[PDB]
């Protein structure tokens, strides 16, 4: 009665945890033999009720507490406990069961009685389920303009026995092809599946614009799915969902085994609150059908929409500006870190990649060595010699760079000494008296390298640490922390020169450098990005000094208004800016000729409205991100005073 009491216990917790891990035929090999006052059912049958009742509810995590065992006859041990469990429909606590042991021999099994499903039922009663899916909410940009929305699609499809039987087919599947851009190899290949039968409607493509003339056999049907406006402009931030499998229920059976799942992007990030909650009932019945015991119940809660921070016609603009090529442009309004548009290129198309998708063209996506899926503007790059306007700005705020001392440079190559090697810092102009100004006019990294040499590791490194180095951003992206080098020390003077111009192993995604350049459009002050439009800002004071500042940003306009500035060519525009361009050299491994990035930073120095950051990765030749970003930028300065 302390030892037999201490074995029922670990019966009915053995009991509960087969229950938990779905065996349920472990968990009734431990019920007594079927008899009155016994077990109500055999074991073949008591398997087969937890199968039916606990897998349409979905039942997930049944977890026990309060556990008492005493004892009531001579060879009868009574049992109760608190129960909790997840369902489809939610979280059912505070369940109090209660039960019978038996000891008929070295053993102790369980008297099963229907009441050891749910504490309620007895005898032949039922478990009845209705449930209401959720409508997904909407992302929309920061003035309601749709980003992800769920619209109405015109789907194209045929019926093979309206096709024809022969010649008569074969013309109008000539015809359709013909009038919706289809092959007519992948038209035959579909009505040609194991699952069609000749009467059925056979899918094929969502057709956006107007419908064109329907020849026989072909048909169309407004069906209800989710649609991304802007395509490919948005599919790396935005994202996609796809149909709900068995396994996304048996993670998470508050999902909609009939709904939609946010695959990547900002529809995974924010599924929680996009997909709502499940409405319906889980109720017990009479051995009739007649409603005895409601367990849960509550109505469809439809999904909450998310506005962000994003310009819908700016995030256009910057994404077509890349023109297909490997690359990305990162806009904010400075003062506030508000995200203006975050492209990302080459893309995928998201509306092809929730209506369904074939497996070449999923196969081209993860085939193309441009890689359309990765998200570039959140992506570790180095930031290349744009990153010489912080260690500007570093040395002019510890006294090592004096903005009107003239550094005599010989020639396009330098090193410090011949302990170097064969290894050299570069430029591209050969400017012998090369001052601070004349260094970020031409973009002159020789220049850079040895100021960073003179002041050296540790004040750098001082400098540096005042930024966003190692710290995880509140931001519903997935990203790495920028870093400045792998190890907490360089460790080699060459590390520490090419660190200065932004090479080395310096990582920084396009988000986090629009938030270390956003120092200049704030007096100094670091402005963290921000995504949601309802976020509060939030700011990191004195990153680097206000004298800095006013040093640095006329010597920017100088880049584009300088007839041998980096960045002239925006003086076009006619309008106010700052610029700094930027390049780098990266180790491409498989051409090992050499892959090459260009980066363009630029804000308004005048109003600090906007800010843009722009890179194009492993450019072609003859191509910067400078002479695409005409038109990001007229936008930009026309809405964002």
């Amino acid at each position: 009665e302390t030892q037999a009491v201490e074995a029922g216990e670990k019966t009915v917790e053995q009991f509960v945890q087969a229950l938990n891990k779905g065996d349920y035929n472990k968990a009734a090999e431990m019920t007594s033999k079927k008899a009155a006052n016994k077990s109500a059912l055999s074991e073949k049958e008591i398997l087969d009720k937890y199968q039916n009742i606990y897998g349409a509810a979905d039942v997930k995590g049944l977890q026990i507490s309060n556990l008492k065992v005493d004892k009531k006859d001579d060879s009868t041990y009574s049992f109760s406990y608190k129960a909790k469990m997840n369902t489809s429909l939610g979280e059912l606590k505070d369940l109090s069961y209660k039960g019978t042991l038996d000891r008929n021999d070295g053993q102790t099994t369980i008297n099963w009685q229907p009441n050891l499903v749910f504490p309620e039922m007895e005898g032949n009663d039922k478990v009845s389920l209705t449930t209401q899916e959720a409508a997904r909410g909407n992302i929309i940009d920061r003035n309601g303009e749709p980003l992800a929305t769920t619209g109405k699609l015109k789907q194209l499809g045929v019926v093979p026995s309206k096709l024809g039987d022969g010649g008569e087919k074969t013309a109008n599947i000539k015809a359709i092809a013909s009038s919706f851009d289809l092959t007519e190899d992948a038209i035959n290949q579909a009505i040609s599946q194991s699952w069609v039968q000749p009467d059925y409607f056979v899918p094929l493509k969502i057709i956006d614009g107007a419908t064109p003339e329907l020849p026989a056999g072909a048909t169309i049907q407004e069906v209800d799915g989710r649609y991304y406006p802007l395509g490919e402009a948005a599919a790396q931030l935005i994202g996609y969902v796809g149909d709900i499998t068995a396994e996304d229920i048996d993670k998470n059976p508050e999902l909609s085994s009939n709904g939609k799942i946010g695959r990547s992007g900002l529809e995974m990030a924010f599924d929680k609150d996009l997909r709502g909650t499940t409405g319906g009932k889980l109720s017990i019945t009479d051995a009739d059908g007649v409603e005895k015991k409601v367990l849960i119940e509550h109505e469809v809660q439809n999904g909450k929409d998310i506005k962000l921070t994003i310009d819908a016609k700016a995030q256009k603009t910057a994404f077509d500006s890349l023109g297909g090529k490997a690359g990305s442009t990162v806009a904010t309004t400075p003062k506030t870190g508000d995200l203006l548009a975050l492209a990302s290129s080459p893309s995928y198309d998201p509306n092809k990649m929730t209506n369904g998708i074939s497996q070449e063209d999923y196969k081209a996506y993860e085939e193309n060595p441009e890689q359309p899926f990765i998200s570039r503007f959140a992506t570790g790059y180095a930031p290349g010699s744009t990153f010489k306007m912080i260690t500007a700005a570093i040395g002019l705020d510890n006294g090592t760079i004096d903005p009107n001392e003239v550094l005599t440079i010989n020639g396009l190559k330098w090193q410090k000494d011949s302990s170097w090697g064969s290894y050299q810092v570069t430029r591209v102009s050969d400017v012998s008296q090369v001052d601070l100004k004349t260094a970020l006019i031409y973009s002159d990294n020789i220049y850079m390298a040895q100021e960073t040499l003179k002041m050296g590791e540790k004040k750098f490194r001082t400098g540096l640490d005042k930024f966003i180095f190692g710290e995880d951003l509140d931001l519903p992206i997935s990203m790495n922390p920028a870093q400045i080098s792998n190890e907490d020390s360089f460790n080699s003077d060459i590390l520490l020169a090419d660190t200065g111009y932004g090479q080395g192993e310096l990582l920084i995604n396009p988000i986090q450098q629009a938030a270390m350049y956003s120092v200049f459009a704030n007096n100094g002050t670091l402005v963290y990005p921000k995504l949601i439009a309802d976020k509060e800002t939030k700011d990191k004071k004195n990153v680097i000094g206000e004298t800095a500042v006013q040093t640095i940003v006329p010597d920017l306009r100088e880049v584009v208004q300088d007839v041998n500035g980096t960045a002239h060519s925006l003086s076009a525009l006619g309008i106010p800016l700052a610029a700094k361009t930027g390049t780098a050299e990266i180790k491409e491994k498989q051409d090992v000729k050499g892959k090459e990035n260009s980066f363009l930073f630029a804000f308004n120095p005048d109003n600090q409205g906007y800010m843009m950051v722009s890179m194009l990765e492993n450019k072609e030749d003859d191509d910067s991100a400078t002479k695409r970003a005409s038109e990001l930028l007229q936008y930009l300065n026309q809405n964002y005073q």
